[PDB]
């Protein structure tokens, strides 16, 4: 058998982590960036399956709660977009609702790294209050879980 690792279970729901951006203005200059910290110990999501043999599994992401991958601000209608990536260098999106291939490491907890990012956005002055998103996660192993990672940005003054 395999599980996911860092996991919450909160009302039949399972919460895998949060992808927080942190605080800025309304503008700003650079790409925003965050990993996701997973609910339980604040490091990568991870599988971590019984027996010696690797095992095949995938994981797949959705597009948050309007499909398009943009975190909201209740108060005023503001939206700001993103994305998650399967790596550092963000060669590798994760396509909405397409698997990414993996395989576990024998004996070990093997991670799911999930790195988001948000353009520069130099020239829009976005309402402050805080910006939120809940994307779904789902793994499926080829031999199935889903859980919520919720996304945070919060615009200052």
């Amino acid at each position: 058998g395999c599980t996911v690792g860092g996991s919450q279970t909160e009302g039949n729901m399972n919460k895998f982590g949060t992808l927080n951006f942190g605080k800025t203005s309304g503008t700003w200059n650079n790409v925003l960036t965050a990993e996701v910290a997973s609910a339980a110990t604040g490091g990568n999501i991870s599988v971590t399956c019984d027996g010696t043999d690797p095992v095949d599994f995938t994981v797949a992401i959705d597009g948050g709660e309007r499909t398009d991958r943009t975190l909201k601000n209740t108060a005023s209608a503001d939206v700001v977009a993103y994305n998650v990536y399967r790596d550092a260098a963000r060669t590798n999106l994760y396509v909405v609702n397409q698997p990414q291939q993996f395989t576990t490491v024998s004996g070990q907890a093997t991670a799911v790294p999930i790195f988001g990012a948000i353009a520069p956005n130099t020239g829009t002055p976005k309402a402050q209050g805080d910006y939120k998103d809940t994307l779904l996660v789902t793994v499926n192993f080829g031999g199935a879980v889903t859980g919520q990672v919720d996304v945070k940005l919060n615009i200052s003054t």
